[PDB]
């Protein structure tokens, strides 16, 4: 091999090793190989990684080098003949609400960051990559085809940063290039703490006693609090509106602010934890500070692995669930927790299932206000409709009300993110998700869809016609051969997003492979898994059988009527419920006696 002990993590930690807490960077949960799953390595590769020379330039740099005999296709030309479309009527997802859309962003936040390049505490560059689209080192340029209307208005180019690797920053020459994951692999709500001790610290309200999360002290909601304003300047959700000079929020998790309504469940989340701290120190009035955070702590992740895996995952799935994801037999130190490369691409087929607008409702679920209903490109680092318009309950609402997008073959990622996506660093509303997602899978060294049908033991397309057969469309089949002249060459990403969806699930079979065999993976080789024994005492777990997302918007909000299953399509009223006929948390069993 290359080095078997390579890289740049966070020095110097040492395990407990009886001690009842996960820790903040997932060191130490396997007891064998400590470092399995901590955030700060790299990502894993259950394939080897293709790069044009074999160890890092990505696919699509040179201009004379093929990939199997071929030239590959820009990611913006893709973009516009395959993933664009201009109706957005019929698109919505009948049996899906609005929330099914926004878990998945949740879930995948909370496994898995892949951060881009700086090594430029000022860079000119930054602005060579901007200004002038001009390729070399970390600058990757997704260059605009003939006949694409961002040229007429935007310049050659959307700027685009490699994503930062292993072992160094620097330009090097080890192993493959493997991209680093900046967060934990197990699912343990990192993304409300954080993955680094000194973030995680910087979350905590230690100015008192009580195991709390420092919460925002220039603004309310109706008495409920918001996370901390991000004070470092210059911000993103200051810059949409230079007038509000409302900040970002500060999270356990940097992308927080992406959108309103990621916002809004970090907000709900939060205050979960507080509201669980506050709970704990009625019944143990005698625990320290510590012990109520990390109490809290842990239920909290126990809650997001429940709500994950019973509700979010079956739907997803669909008939596959079993097939991938069998009933737990406990925990398998054996198992490798990592979170793949490849799982970071289809993770993402949630981008297909993001509407074009947001609505706030009132307490009827009517429309809130003249402009209840916005576009989402208004919505990119937007934390000023929250504060100074509304607070969190009229975006809850529309959460549980409205429907996701469904994808479509036919209509596969709306305007608002394909040409109309804000980049936190640059200041146009002109980039395009699609297109960097393509960018991406060449940049992370992806293998092609034919590589990966293998992996997951399905048929390889070898021809058109084979490829109709498995897209079951023909006119997707040839665009996609006419830009990609292979299957063999078509990037995992639009790939796997483009076959039809299994039996009551969202995703293909290859996705439905690639994603199921990673979340077998981090509930199995999870230390802290919370059906795992020891973990939590049997009548705790009684009581976390018990818990939903409809429950956490009753303790945490004042919306009072909610759906019993929150993630299908409902109606109102038909389908609403008082809070009251809604199961809650019992803790009883978290009760600590002294002698
Ligand atoms: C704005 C964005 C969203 C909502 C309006 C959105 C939504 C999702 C869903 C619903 C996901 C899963 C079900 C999901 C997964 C992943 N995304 Fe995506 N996303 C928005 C915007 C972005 C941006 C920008 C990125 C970074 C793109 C890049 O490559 O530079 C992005 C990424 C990801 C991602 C990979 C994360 C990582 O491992 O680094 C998902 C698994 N999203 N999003
Ligand atoms: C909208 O989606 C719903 C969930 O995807 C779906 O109903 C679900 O159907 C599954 C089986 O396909 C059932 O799962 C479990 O529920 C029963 C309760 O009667 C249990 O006893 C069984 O163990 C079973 O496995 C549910 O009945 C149901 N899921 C939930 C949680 O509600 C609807 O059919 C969809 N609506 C439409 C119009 O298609
Ligand atoms: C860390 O936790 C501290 C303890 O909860 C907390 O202090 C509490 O702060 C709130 C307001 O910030 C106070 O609430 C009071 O608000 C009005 C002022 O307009 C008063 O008139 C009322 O008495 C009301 O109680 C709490 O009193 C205060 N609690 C204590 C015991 O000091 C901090 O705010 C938390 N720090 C962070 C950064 O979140
Ligand atoms: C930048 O954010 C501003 C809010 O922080 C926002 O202005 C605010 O929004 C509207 C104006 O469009 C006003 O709402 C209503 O207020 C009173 C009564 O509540 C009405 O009489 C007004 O007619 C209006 O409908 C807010 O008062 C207003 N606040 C201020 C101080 O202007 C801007 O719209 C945001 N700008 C952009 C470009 O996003
Ligand atoms: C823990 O999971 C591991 C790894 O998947 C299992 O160990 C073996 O895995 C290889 C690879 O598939 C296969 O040979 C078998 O599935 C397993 N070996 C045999 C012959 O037992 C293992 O089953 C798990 N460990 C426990 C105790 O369940
Ligand atoms: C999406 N992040
Ligand atoms: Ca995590």
């Amino acid at each position: 091999s290359w080095e078997v002990g390579c890289g740049a993590p966070v020095p110097l930690v040492t395990c407990d090793e009886q001690s009842p807490y996960r820790t903040i960077t997932g060191d130490c949960n396997n007891r064998r190989s400590p470092a399995l799953g901590a955030a700060n390595r790299a990502l894993a590769r259950w394939l080897p990684a293709e790069y044009e020379d074999g160890l890092a330039v990505p696919f699509g740099w040179t201009q004379r080098k093929t990939r199997n005999g071929f030239r590959v296709p820009l990611a913006r030309e893709v973009s516009n003949k395959i993933v664009g479309y201009l109706d957005e009527e019929g698109v919505l997802d009948q049996n899906r609400s609005l929330l099914f859309m926004q878990w998945g962003q949740i879930v995948d936040h909370d496994l898995d960051f892949a951060p881009e390049t700086e090594l430029g505490s000022s860079e000119h560059s930054k602005v060579q990559c901007e200004e002038y689209c001009v390729q070399g080192d970390e600058c990757f340029p997704i260059m605009f085809p003939k006949n694409d209307p961002k040229l007429k208005t935007q310049g050659k180019c959307m700027p685009f940063f490699r994503a930062g690797f292993v072992c160094p920053t620097p330009p090097y020459q080890s192993l493959a290039r493997d991209q680093i994951n900046a967060v934990t692999s197990f699912l343990d709500a990192s993304l409300v703490y954080g993955s680094e001790p000194s973030l995680a610290s910087r979350l905590r309200n230690l100015s008192s006693p009580l195991g709390l999360m420092a919460v925002n002290q220039e603004a309310w909601d109706h008495g409920l609090a918001y996370p901390p304003f991000n004070n470092v300047k210059p911000s993103p959700c200051e810059f949409i509106n230079t007038t509000a000079h409302v900040p970002c929020f500060q999270a356990g998790d940097s992308r927080a602010s992406e959108q309103i309504l990621l916002a809004t469940v970090h907000t709900l989340l939060l205050r979960e934890h507080n509201r669980l701290a506050r709970e704990l120190k009625r019944l143990n009035p005698h625990w320290d500070g510590e012990m109520l955070y990390q109490e809290a702590r842990k239920i909290l992740g126990a809650f997001i692995q429940i709500i994950t895996f019973r509700d979010y995952l079956p739907i997803v799935l669909g008939s596959e669930m079993q097939k991938w994801i069998p009933p737990y037999q406990g925990y398998n130190n054996s198992v490798d927790p990592r979170i793949s490369n490849v799982f970071t691409f289809a993770f993402r087929f949630g981008h297909m299932e993001v509407p074009s607008t947001v609505s706030r409702l009132d307490e009827n679920y009517q429309p809130w206000g003249p402009e209840a209903e916005l576009p989402l490109h208004t919505l990119f680092f937007n934390t000023w409709r929250i504060i100074k318009d509304g607070g969190i309950d009229p975006l809850v609402r529309g959460l549980l009300a409205k429907n996701s997008k469904l994808m479509n073959q036919n209509k596969m990622v709306t305007s608002e993110l394909r040409n109309k996506l804000f980049q936190p660093t640059h200041k146009v509303h002109g980039f395009d998700l699609a297109a960097i997602n393509l960018q991406r899978c060449r940049d992370h060294g992806m293998p092609g869809y034919n590589s990966w049908r293998g992996f997951c033991g399905l048929s390889q397309p070898k021809t058109l016609k084979g490829l109709q057969a498995v897209l079951k469309n023909k006119v997707l089949a040839k665009k996609l051969l006419d830009l990609y002249k292979t299957p063999d060459n078509i990037d995992i990403w639009i790939g796997g997003n483009a076959e039809p969806m299994v039996e009551r699930g969202r995703v293909g079979p290859l996705l439905a492979c690639l994603l199921g065999r990673q979340f077998q993976q981090i509930r199995d080789g999870d230390r802290f898994w919370w059906e795992n024994p020891g973990v939590f005492t049997e009548k705790q777990r009684d009581s976390l059988q018990k818990v939903s997302f409809s429950r956490l918007i009753c303790d945490n909000t004042h919306i009072t009527k909610v759906p019993l299953h929150a993630f299908q399509a409902n109606n109102y009223p038909h389908d609403f419920v008082d809070c009251s006929a809604v199961d809650k948390l019992d803790l009883s069993p978290w009760a600590s006696r002294e002698n």
